[PDB]
């Protein structure tokens, strides 16, 4: 059912010639693609995009993104000859490459100049091989950068990690005191429900706005509720000590309302989901343990004071009341501006000329 | 964190000329392999086994599969000279492509002979141009050997589908009459637990063994089965009217103690989980309306008599009441018995001479 593309990427599309000149961006998939997308909005404005993937999953993803791109095309085998069909045909300025990326062929056989961005070192040999090959390489972190300068690369750069960078969108204004519980499993609900109860003791007119991951459970999620003794609702009616939602999409705009955060999948063995949306307002954020899947950003928030692992329901009370009763500062969205503009400026300087 | 293996790829390792005259056997990730895995078994007994994959997410699992095989590799990069460097080194006898596949430099540049297995008809450009390449073609459907043979591909016959083999295990057994109800979501618990108090009425000793997609969730759906009004136990206890599973991995080893089996993922939009494993004891399923991921094996068991889509509580209870009242026979294991046979023998004969 999926389009895998060979023929286009073996053979490419006599038609990328109608995008002559263009800026070449390549984001492996839809997670690359949304990574960088803050810097493509900036950069669409001042430039042709031709943009390509190597996923067969982002095609589809990407014909909806057609305002932030001129011309779409996957990737081209990795073949001297598929390779230089492509840059012969679209003419490009230059291609920035975003993460790693690193396919031989394409680096090796292409003449326009390259850009790498938001790299990390492995320390790998192949990254001693194609690292060189880049005009500009923009890393994550200075560590990363030292590596890549032993590997004799010339114009190497730190400018922090692209994933940080917060995408507020609206927000929604509530009257009334609020946590915000998101992306709660079922396996979470119970020991949420255990610790606000506790917290209820104290800060008597304070609601939770509880959001299951699936919203499929948000009439199980309000029965429970009930059964620990809360005044429940369904969003849209503040009036419950509980308030569900059971609406997609409306999560993120939904945080700025609450002191304080929690993001589920990580009481459970899940992983976790997006820790970063609460502190771009400003918001603390708490989790459990299970983070494994959003490692860097677990480890990102706490260098930066907005976040808090909780090993159970005593800690979880624990820290609330802690963050209840004193503010805590948060600038991880001072922090977004500063990679967001670190980034730009490189990538306009570089294509100055 | 995962290890890409581009240099390995490009430059295939010289230790493959310890791998000389092996059967080269390409599966491009896990899907493909616990596909295939029923072949490689025997064929492991008659050959050295080279075994190469596409996505870096297989490495360590296919780490664990050693048994399986006595060299492991990815994948050449799609040029001519990493193709043939490959080829050079491992002096391969054979190589059988699971599924699809269609890297063309690997196709166009080996002089190995090509089998590809469990292939369709996309009835696509590239498909004209490699598929003739093969030197025997083994399809899901006598419609898709119709399409091959227009192509000009000789050697083309059908064997049925591979992802419908059986591999049962071992199969557990309890004293007393149950239904099985298999990787169910919260979201469809409650039409479950609904369905087995109608069906209760009228069958006094049924036992429903509940097993949640998620383990984290056995407690919640203990407690709704309670609200319910079922005495509740979990298993090796089978005291319980509705009995809980809150260990991975045995949902199917518990299959054919039932006379029933529900599989979950399926009345919420999931898009559903693995409905063949009951119909492997013989054993008639059940499953709610979304199907879309899984809709081969879907219409498969449906042709078979073996799977009965149900779309809402009543449903499920007329569907339940007539599979209690009159015994289901089921020839799914038969079916499987086939399509292994068809293909091994077909893959022996080629390899003969
Ligand atoms: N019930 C839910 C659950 C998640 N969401 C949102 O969908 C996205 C989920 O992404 P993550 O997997 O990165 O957590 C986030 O934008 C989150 O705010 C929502 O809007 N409603
Ligand atoms: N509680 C659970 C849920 C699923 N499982 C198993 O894990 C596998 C899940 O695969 P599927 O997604 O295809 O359903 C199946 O073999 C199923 O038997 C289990 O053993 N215990």
């Amino acid at each position: 059912h999926m389009q895998f593309e060979v023929l286009k990427r073996f053979f490419p599309k006599e038609s990328l010639k109608n995008c002559k000149g263009a800026l070449w961006v390549h984001t492996a998939s839809i997670g690359e693609f949304n990574t960088f997308l803050p810097i493509l909005k900036e950069l669409k404005r001042e430039h042709r995009i031709l943009l390509t993937y190597f996923s067969p999953r982002a095609r589809e993803y990407l014909k909806t993104k057609s305002d932030f791109y001129d011309c779409l095309h996957p990737l081209p085998l990795d073949n001297p000859f598929s390779v230089k069909r492509f840059e012969e045909l679209s003419k490009p300025k230059a291609l920035i490459v975003v993460e790693r990326e690193f396919w031989p062929s394409l680096i090796i056989f292409t003449k326009v100049p390259k850009i790498l961005v938001n790299a990390y070192a492995k320390g790998s040999l192949i990254e001693k091989i194609l690292s060189k090959k880049f005009d500009l390489i923009i890393m994550r972190t200075q560590e990363d950068v030292e590596k890549f300068k032993t590997f004799g690369a010339k114009r190497v750069f730190s400018c922090g990690n692209l994933k940080f960078i917060c995408q507020k969108g609206k927000g929604i204004k509530l009257k009334g005191e609020f946590i915000v519980a998101g992306s709660i499993h079922t396996g979470e609900v119970e020991i949420i429900l255990k610790a606000f109860k506790e917290i209820k003791k104290t800060y008597s007119s304070l609601k939770l706005i509880l959001v299951p991951r699936h919203i499929e459970n948000a009439k199980i999620f309000e029965k429970k509720a009930r059964d620990f003794g809360f005044k429940t609702s369904f969003f849209e009616n503040l009036e419950g000590d509980v308030i569900l939602v059971d609406r997609f999409g409306i999560l993120k705009e939904l945080y700025p309302v609450g002191k304080i955060a929690i993001v589920g999948g990580t009481f459970v063995n899940i992983g976790g989901h997006n820790l970063l949306e609460p502190t771009c307002w400003g918001i603390p954020v708490i989790y459990g343990p299970y983070t494994h899947k959003v490692n860097d950003l677990k480890e990102f928030l706490e260098k930066e004071g907005a976040g808090f692992e909780v090993k159970n329901e005593t800690e979880l009370v624990t820290k609330l009341t802690e963050l209840l009763s004193v503010k805590k500062e948060i600038k991880v969205e001072e922090k977004s501006r500063e990679i967001k503009g670190c980034y730009l400026e490189k990538l306009r300087e570089f294509l100055r000329g």
